[PDB]
């Protein structure tokens, strides 16, 4: 085609899907893992690991624009209103979670913590009576804050910010009785890949914001970790803006898929080349099509997770079992 990489079918308000499922398929490394996932004798409508191989392997060798009719069955969101009654990150997870727990005992085990697995300390101060209490928590994700907040820099500042608990709600210090306390988080790791979600759907019902919220290219990190390393700074190359409009929606997805600089708007079927400035600065809202999630990879980082991926990739057993379906297709 006009750029090399090819689209996906509209069937069905599946909203974020497949702005997601692009996201998801330019991560290289992560292809390149479901390929190689012992999908032999698995039920070909019930299993999500290999619908998903379909559609990777589709993504990567149709001229024609693929289809998601098999996954959407796969993973059980079927309804009218089964995409508008969660989030992007709640779809991700049952993706991941999926092909995570198919990958367990096989040569590629732990892709998925490697790949997008950080490690916060959650802790909680009491100011008069001294005690303190620390605790690791994973997140594969991480929700940011926008309203009133300029640029990204001041929504982590936010998120590492510490918080009271005094009179209505104080502390159960335990032994020490009810005490005034602040809690904080502070990362000691970042992944690999990064997704952060922008908050921009809030309670009558849920309602979209649509302020300017910045972000940039480059996003310097180490100052929002409890302690950095000269060897591997936090430094983050943007890889994906995944952008939505009105409230009467429409959902695109910005990528730059070898990192280096060169955009991509993925509008379904249609897939064109673009400016820095449509992918980065005009989706930064103002006075509504604006950016909902942020994809970011570490630059230590990109040239293991963009790895190339060529046909020799995908398995012998898979190529055959993903080309008799078609031919079945084919009977029609
Ligand atoms: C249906 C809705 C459309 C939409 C609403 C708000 C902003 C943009 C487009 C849609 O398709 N969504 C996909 C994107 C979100 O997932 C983002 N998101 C994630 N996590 C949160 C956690 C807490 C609070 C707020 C959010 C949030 O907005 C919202 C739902």
């Amino acid at each position: 085609k006009h750029t090399g990489y090819v689209g996906l079918k509209n069937q069905g308000a599946t909203c974020y899907m497949n702005s997601l499922l692009q996201t998801l398929f330019f991560t290289n490394q992560l292809r390149k893992a479901v390929y190689m996932m012992p999908t032999e004798g698995d039920d070909s409508s019930k299993s999500v690991p290999l619908a998903l191989q379909r559609v990777f392997y589709e993504l990567q060798h149709s001229d024609k624009p693929v289809g998601t009719k098999k996954l959407t069955k796969s993973f059980g969101w079927e309804t009218l209103d089964s995409f508008m009654q969660h989030d992007v990150q709640e779809l991700c997870r049952v993706l991941l979670d999926n092909v995570e727990n198919k990958m367990k005992g096989t040569c590629v085990e732990g892709t998925i913590p490697k790949l997008f697995r950080g490690k916060m300390v959650s802790y909680i101060q009491c100011k008069e009576v001294d005690y303190r209490s620390d605790r690791r928590e994973d997140y594969y994700d991480i929700q940011l804050s926008i309203k009133g907040k300029k640029n990204i820099f001041e929504s982590f500042v936010d998120y590492v910010a510490v918080e009271q608990l005094d009179g209505d709600n104080k502390y159960d210090a335990g032994e020490h009785g009810l005490q005034e306390a602040e809690k904080g988080v502070k990362f000691l790791t970042l992944p690999p890949v990064l997704h952060l979600q922008l908050m921009r759907f809030m309670y009558d019902q849920n309602i979209k914001i649509n302020d300017r919220f910045e972000f940039p290219e480059q996003l310097p990190l180490d100052e929002f970790l409890q302690k950095t390393d000269p060897k591997d700074p936090a430094n983050y190359i943007l890889h994906a803006v995944l952008v939505h409009s009105g409230d009467g929606g429409h959902y695109v997805v910005y990528l730059n898929p070898k990192g280096d600089g060169k955009w991509c708007k993925f509008d379904d079927d249609v897939v064109s080349r673009c400016t820095k400035e449509e992918a980065i600065e005009h989706n930064y809202g103002g006075h509504c099509t604006n950016a909902y999630m942020l994809v970011y990879i570490r630059e230590s980082k990109l040239s293991e997770v963009l790895q190339a991926v060529t046909d020799h990739d995908i398995p012998q057993q898979l190529v055959e079992r993903l080309q008799e379906e078609k031919r079945i297709e084919a009977q029609k």
